[PDB]
């Protein structure tokens, strides 16, 4: 496709593009905030909840060690992320309100989504039926179409990546593989689970891979467990590519025959790669209870709200050692980020 589709597409792309070309820098400082709890860690960096002084407004900032960043080869995937991240807008991306850096970090201040990891809540629960997991599927397939619809490819989905919101809806967050892609790439990046057989080989790919991560996300959604695992990557990685899937007997016909079209080790075979692009996935049996504009409005009444007090509250994350924010009295790697 409809015009008014089309039209939205396209004011998108010149929104993004004006953005893109001209990004945000150094926008606040440390010191404007007050340090709350750590949310999450990793090699290179953590996330934590913080307090902004003046306002009162809490948020979860991502702070990068620099000279980590360098040692662990993802220069240019944090000047990818920070990039794109400022450049984009749509209802279940999580919204970048401040960027900078100093001697030792890089900073990303995001939004704070306080219902958690939609991993947490799909292990409490067990296995979500097929009607909540096709809400939050629908929200991923539209959030692809535009993403895609950008030349960008995502890279990294999979459910510890999609908070729950306090209307029960997805936000996306960690750009830290996405990446604009005009043709193909050949990065290896993801988590083994969600990797398409294309990335495993070592072949050039495309947009494809976020639809085969798809598949993998809603099998496991409707599931409880993942298609593709074992106790080494190598045995998963075996598994992929035979792309061998069986399914459990409560599964619909309508929802293996559509997981058969995104779990598709044919690249060129492959649901929303296709002529027909994201209308093959839209317009699905297994989709046929779906209204595409309601879901974007954000009019459906969600199957699930999370539990907590307020915008503060952390109770729906989990544990982890708190260790200092350093910042060193010289400067560190300087040269390396000087476009962050
Ligand atoms: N979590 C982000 C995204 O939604 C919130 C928040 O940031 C501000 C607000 O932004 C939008 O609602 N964006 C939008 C709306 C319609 C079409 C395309 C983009
Ligand atoms: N999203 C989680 C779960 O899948 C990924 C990711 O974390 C690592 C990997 O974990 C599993 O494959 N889990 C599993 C496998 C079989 C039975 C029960 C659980």
């Amino acid at each position: 496709e409809q015009e008014s589709v089309k039209e939205f597409l396209a004011k998108a792309k010149e929104e993004f593009l004006k953005k893109w070309e001209s990004p945000s820098q150094n926008t606040a400082q440390l010191d404007h905030f007050d340090r709350i709890k750590t949310l999450g860690t990793g090699s290179f960096g953590r996330v934590m909840l913080v307090k902004h002084k003046e306002t009162g407004n809490h948020y979860a900032m991502k702070i990068l060690d620099k000279q980590k960043v360098v040692k662990l080869k993802q220069i240019e995937h944090t000047l990818n992320e920070k990039r794109i991240l400022q450049a984009v807008n749509f209802p279940f991306l999580v919204k970048l309100e401040f960027s900078f850096k100093d001697n030792s970090n890089l900073y990303m201040v995001m939004e704070y989504v306080p219902g958690g990891e939609m991993f947490s809540h799909l292990r409490r629960i067990g296995r979500f039926s097929e009607p909540h997991a096709r809400f939050y599927a629908a929200q991923i397939v539209l959030t692809f179409e535009y993403l895609h619809s950008l030349d960008l490819i995502y890279r990294d989905l999979k459910p510890e990546n999609l908070l729950i919101d306090q209307q029960g809806y997805i936000q996306v967050t960690d750009f830290g593989f996405a990446k604009r892609v005009k043709g193909r790439t050949w990065t290896l990046c993801g988590t083994p689970e969600y990797l398409a057989p294309e990335i495993i080989l070592s072949k050039g790919y495309n947009k494809a891979v976020d639809w085969w991560a798809l598949g993998v996300l809603i099998y496991e959604m409707a599931a409880g467990y993942p298609p593709f695992f074992a106790d080494q990557p190598i045995q998963i990685y075996e598994k992929i590519v035979s792309g061998k899937v069986r399914f459990p007997s409560h599964f619909s016909s309508d929802l293996k025959d559509l997981l058969r079209n995104l779990l598709q080790v044919d690249l060129t075979k492959r649901f929303g790669n296709l002529k027909n692009g994201v209308n093959d996935i839209k317009n699905h049996k297994w989709f046929a209870t779906t209204d595409w504009i309601a879901i974007y409005q954000r009019k459906v009444e969600a199957p699930f709200i999370p539990k907590f007090k307020g915008p503060g509250d952390t109770s729906n994350f989990d544990d982890y050692e708190e260790e200092e924010i350093r910042v060193s009295i010289n400067e560190k790697c300087g040269k390396e980020f000087t476009e962050f």
